[PDB]
């Protein structure tokens, strides 16, 4: 059935991390992390005297922070106010008059131009006018996509209701405000209250997300930054970009793992705890996934859920009756266009082949493990090829952005 | 009393096919192969040719034909003379003039065998040619194995015939040969028979032992041979010893895990598969262990079996069980002396305190994690202390070897 | 058609316990031990210390670790790839697109194995290091053994599956391993099982092989090494070659008898005893043989088995049986080529006429004693001609080697 | 029962030498003999040019041959005539008168003094007066012992007959003459005639005995003679007599084997064939023997038969009833005294410990193989000790004769 429920709970990691053997693997992992930190520290201190811990990169990336604070505030207030009261005025007087669609088309057009202009351009304008640095630029683009999807959902959950006729009204501002912070992207008025906020627990999760971000940042500064200088100096057509596409694979793996952990688990669980959300199914065991059709285990449930429900459904609805292939290619096209837009405006670089090559590689992997081929040789090969290929194309992307799209 | 076989599949096979752990495992193998491939193609581009040439291996293995002929001697000697002596002791018991003179003389002859043929033969042939400390390890390994199997083949049958009618059973040699190759150190005839030997399976396990030995070799050389030479040359001032302890951690734990795997799981399973042994209880889940007194979980059970059953029980029988703590101290002492002998003879260096400090460290760790603290903070601290302690103590050991004995 | 096992106890054991022959045997052993003791105590008094120091042995054995690793390679390779290839050929027969393309490709792969891995691998590894002509002998021995066992393991099963329902039987490998160690060269599963292995008996047989090898060594060195050096130095003029042929007779026949014993009786029985093989038909009574055409009595049957059953039968199948003589000539040719290859490669000398002249000599001897002459005069003349002929031809061979190739 | 019969036939070697495997061993043995001869010949000819074949030793040993011819002729005629006609006159008039033993004692004393003087001294006198060389001296002593035993047998076979009373007379001279050449030492008048004399067969046997004697002689000259020179020069107390007591063992074995073969087989079988004797059991398979008591397999049947029947029987008769040990020691003493006499008069040397030490060694061997010890280790040890010990004591005998009983 179509909808959203609250069965799964906690997460998908807190379920395991108290299974004895997995728990001890987890603790060994933490121990190796902390000993790697202490090793780098007290092996580049006694040898260079400085104990560097360079805080250069983020001090430039975060860039103009008060501007993103101010624009995020006005954007939150816009998304919190204008769609709410707009729909409020909308539904209350739906079929008192205007037996044709005139009222509908007109006000829906007002809403559409609101979204596209104010919520599409306003952020894009304030991010391309001041030539924002990517990190803060990424914050703005990210929150703008978030608010676009949340507004589309708040108006997708309630317009088929009022029209089927009593006439369901808009909900309380005291619940809309909450939905604007809920760890989800499907509007519901029904959210289960966990018993109590555990202030110690949310403090621990905030500590974990901040420590995870700082460890990500430190590993970056120490291992991915010097690579970036040495692809900074001579980037055009050296055959020694190979030297580092064979030298950032492992910290690329580490960054992937820790950014997933931090953002998809600690951040979301801490906000859930401060709000007592209840579901906490923010990710699936993506590593076990095998194929796209009917069996995909997304690594991000919120985005996959919104995507499926609000694009694929209505696309099979409108397009045709048996052209599933058309509708699936359509949801691929939607995801591709929005991802390319995000990454392009975020990295001042129009290079649209990244996502589509990602999907070709996903076809490759899924195929080489979806011929009923459980044989571990093929799983190991899939994993090596995943790591290697994502590193390869990451560095080719960084190269093309840095050399051929920098120099004439 | 008595050890009797039940279980199977070690722990790793059963544990792995749990899907999450199986994918963790495949990720680990992918990271290993990518690590070695990347390391290779990074130093083919920054140095020239391949930087792995198998240098230290040939110096380690050394006098191999010596070890093959001494292994045939030791094996043949263990196969015949403890067995022949025992079969001679066997038939004529309880017909003597004096009840025990036959025993005194006969057990004297057997002790002579132990201390001379297996106690001196191998150690003499290893200290004559001053063998390279790897093949020297092979020989001392085999020597303690054969000494323990002989002590077991006698302790498993002598008390049988002695108590009394046809009370004197003595087992066929055709079983003794099998036990000389069994994956255990308690003599038995009670070994079951998996339906077959799976040649594809032993092919895989032997390929796997070969690959893991090769890989530990690669890692060890490239990642701590330079550190070894540095701790050799200038070993006195604290700077380089700190620099070494704080860089001998990650490949340290890596080679530890890989050698534990390749030897306690893969090698033993290849052989037990070839001999259809059944009880593949070769290691308990070391990583979850708690403390010493009760419910200890050893990381290899065969030596733990022998130690418990053939030292603790018997020092109980020697001292009334009110001074059990005293009896317990001696098994500590036996384990200490045997390990100190092994390590010294294999490393031409008499440094006693290694094992006793390792035991004090294990005691401190058990104090950290036990008492049902179970707090992840204490467990993480225990793991960091284990890794770092193994590092620092290996390095202080290799220092006292490189410095204050070469100097 | 088909060889099937019946008999036992070679010939020597049964023949010996006839009392007269048993006492002849004990007299022989007494003369051997008295000969070596006397020889020793005569040259301890006329020279000083013991004159036996094992000089030429170490030069003969030479590159042993090379031969152990190439033996493991050859053994493993023979164990797996003929077997694996065959099991692959097995399951899918009679499902092909073209009836025989699968065969053409598959048999090509197997021929590739034979000629390259077993036809070149061992010969390449023997001619690379220019191995000493004793270990080189070990390797060529093992190589021809494994080639013949592979040809047999294929000729014993391919014609089975081919003729046609479940007509395709393919035997377990756990049997293939046993046949790779059996004392024969016709693959079978039909091997019986004497009740047990008799460890005292194999102890005796291995002590006996060791002693007989030692003794052939002693005799060979002391009695024809000086003659070897003399035929080396001045080999051209007839004087020393006459002097050598007329002194290479008695230790010649002695080492011949002793090596025949130690290898065809003792070694094979030790192994067949270890593997409980049963049919100990390892040699027919060579000394009573009569002629070639019919009722020939070979001195080792295993090679004779292979030769007859896998060359003569098949050249019958190639040429209609009216030119059987022509078919018979080819098995002569196959035996000649294989022996010439063995001897040349093992002795770095291409002298073809050795085997064909030995065959002409055997023909002349059979003409001497056969035709039911049976007169003791002709039999004695045959034996003198055999002993003397073996002597003279060995010496002309060693001359053409020492002289016209070193010169 | 006591007596002599004609069951066994041929010999004990002709029985085997047509068993296939033993036959081929025999032919290999002959081949090794002839090839050893050709080797010595054409390896000391091309190397020394002489092809020596020294005929020195026998030309001195045989010595005064016409004297032994003449004395053997007169001795044969004596043994052929005087005991015959003496007993003839004896028995014919036994109990016609002389009811007491006077006739008996008197004529028996005449016979006894005949034997001791004429047949004991006459040969001993003609061999010690001309100081005969051992070889011919050996012929004379040998034939004298032979004739003594034959006369004692001819008078032992017929005196208990005439006295038990008709009165059995002496036999025909035409049969006595035959008995004086029969290959035996127990007088019988009953000898089976084989069908025919095989002149080719007796020619072959004479060829075999002459070739055997010449091969014995050649091996002696070549291998035992140089040893004899090197114990000739410095014989007193060297410790290098050991060098050759460890260097004549094998040709001592060969001489033993070939002298046994030749004399006990070819000589006796050829004379049997020229006389068609019938028994031809001239030796037992002595190598298998194990002990003296009840189980001895003598290597010489004629002498063992005479010894037993004509010494042991009458010694148990006269001595006592249950003192078998006494009677056995008595036959040992008789054999010892006669053997020591023979060897002493033959080698101009009184050294009586040889035979008794032989018998102690025989005790040793028989004991170490008569404890039900079939184990081949003990049989091999017995054979090695037999060869070694007989060589040892042979050379100690030759030493003592040559050095301490030559020099003052
Ligand atoms: C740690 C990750 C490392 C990754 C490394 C690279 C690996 C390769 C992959 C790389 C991905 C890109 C990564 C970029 C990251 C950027 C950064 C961000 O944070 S952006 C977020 C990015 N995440 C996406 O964009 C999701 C990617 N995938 C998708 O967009 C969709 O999930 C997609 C297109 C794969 C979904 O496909 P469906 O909806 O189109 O198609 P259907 O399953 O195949 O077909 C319809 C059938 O499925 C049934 N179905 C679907 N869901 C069902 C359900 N829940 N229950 C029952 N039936 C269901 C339907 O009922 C129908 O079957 P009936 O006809 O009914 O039999
Ligand atoms: C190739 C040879 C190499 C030899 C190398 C050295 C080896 C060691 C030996 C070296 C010997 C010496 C060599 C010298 C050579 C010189 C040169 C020459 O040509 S000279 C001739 C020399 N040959 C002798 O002189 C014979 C040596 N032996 C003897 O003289 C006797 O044969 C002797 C003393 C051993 C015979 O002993 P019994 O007659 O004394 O004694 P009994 O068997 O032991 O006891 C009586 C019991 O045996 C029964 N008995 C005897 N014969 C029997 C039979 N045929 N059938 C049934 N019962 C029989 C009797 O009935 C009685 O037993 P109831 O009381 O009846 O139960
Ligand atoms: C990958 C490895 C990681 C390395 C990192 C090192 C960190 C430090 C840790 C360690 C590494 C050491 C490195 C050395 C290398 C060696 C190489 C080898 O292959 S050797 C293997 C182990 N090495 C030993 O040295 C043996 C272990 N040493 C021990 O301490 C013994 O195992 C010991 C002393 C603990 C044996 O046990 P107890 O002496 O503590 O026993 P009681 O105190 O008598 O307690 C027994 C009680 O338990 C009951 N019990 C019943 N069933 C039991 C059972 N199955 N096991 C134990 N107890 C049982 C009995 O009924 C009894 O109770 P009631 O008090 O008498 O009433
Ligand atoms: C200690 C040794 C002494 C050395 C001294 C040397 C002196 C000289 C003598 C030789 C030493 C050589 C030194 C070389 C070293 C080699 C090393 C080894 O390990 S190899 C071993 C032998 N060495 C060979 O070279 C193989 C023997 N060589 C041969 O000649 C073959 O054995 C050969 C050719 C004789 C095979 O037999 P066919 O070819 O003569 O057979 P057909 O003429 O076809 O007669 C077969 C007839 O017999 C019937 N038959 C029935 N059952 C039979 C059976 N069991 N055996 C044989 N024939 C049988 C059949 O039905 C057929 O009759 P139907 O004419 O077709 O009607």
């Amino acid at each position: 059935e179509q909808g959203k429920i609250f069965i799964a709970r906690r997460s998908l990691l807190d379920e395991l991390l108290e299974v004895d053997h997995i728990r001890t693997i987890y603790h060994m992992f933490i121990a190796l992390l902390i000993l790697f930190i202490l090793s780098t520290l007290v092996v580049d201190y006694i040898d260079e005297g400085r104990l560097v811990l360079e805080f250069s990169l983020l001090s430039y990336a975060f860039g103009k922070f008060p501007t993103v604070v101010w624009t995020w505030w006005i954007m939150f207030l816009s998304t919190f106010s204008v769609p709410y009261f707009l729909f409020q005025h909308w539904a209350t007087g739906y079929s008192k008059s205007s037996h044709p669609l005139i009222r509908s088309l007109f006000h829906g057009f007002l809403f559409m131009i609101f979204q596209i202009g104010v919520l599409g351009f306003g952020p894009t304008y304030v991010v391309l006018a001041y030539t924002l640095p990517p990190a803060s630029r990424f914050i703005i683009i990210f929150e703008q996509i978030r608010f676009v999807m949340k507004a589309h959902s708040f108006v997708r959950e309630n317009v088929p209701r009022v029209l089927n006729s009593s006439t369901v009204p808009i909900p309380t501002v005291n619940q809309y405000l909450y939905f604007l912070f809920a760890p989800t992207l499907i509007y519901r008025d029904s959210y289960p209250r966990n018993p109590t906020v555990r202030w110690g627990y949310v403090a621990m999760k905030f500590a974990q997300v901040f420590g995870c971000f700082f460890y990500v940042y430190y590993i970056f500064e120490r291992l991915c930054a010097p690579l970036f200088r040495n692809i900074k100096q001579e980037p055009f057509s050296a055959r020694v970009l190979v030297l580092c596409v064979f030298n950032s694979i492992l910290p690329g793996v580490l960054i992937l793992f820790l950014t997933f952990f931090a953002f998809l688990h600690c951040w979301l669980n801490a906000f859930a705890e401060m709000l007592r959300f209840g579901d906490r199914m923010f990710y699936k065991d993506w590593w076990n996934s095998t194929s796209y059709s009917n069996y995909y285990r997304t690594w991000n449930v919120v985005v996959h859920d919104w995507l499926y429900y609000y694009a694929y459904k209505d696309f099979l609805w409108f397009f045709s009756k048996r052209f599933k292939s058309a509708a699936m290619l359509a949801v691929f096209a939607v995801s591709a266009v929005v991802h390319e837009y995000a990454l392009a405006v975020c990295l001042s670089f129009f290079y649209p082949v990244l996502f589509v090559l990602f999907m070709f590689f996903g076809m490759a992997f899924n195929f080489i493990v979806n011929d009923s081929r459980k044989k571990p040789i093929w799983n190991v090969l899939m994993w090596t090829s995943l790591f290697l290929g994502n590193g390869v194309l990451l560095c080719f992307y960084s190269q093309e952005w840095y050399a051929r799209q920098h120099c004439p």
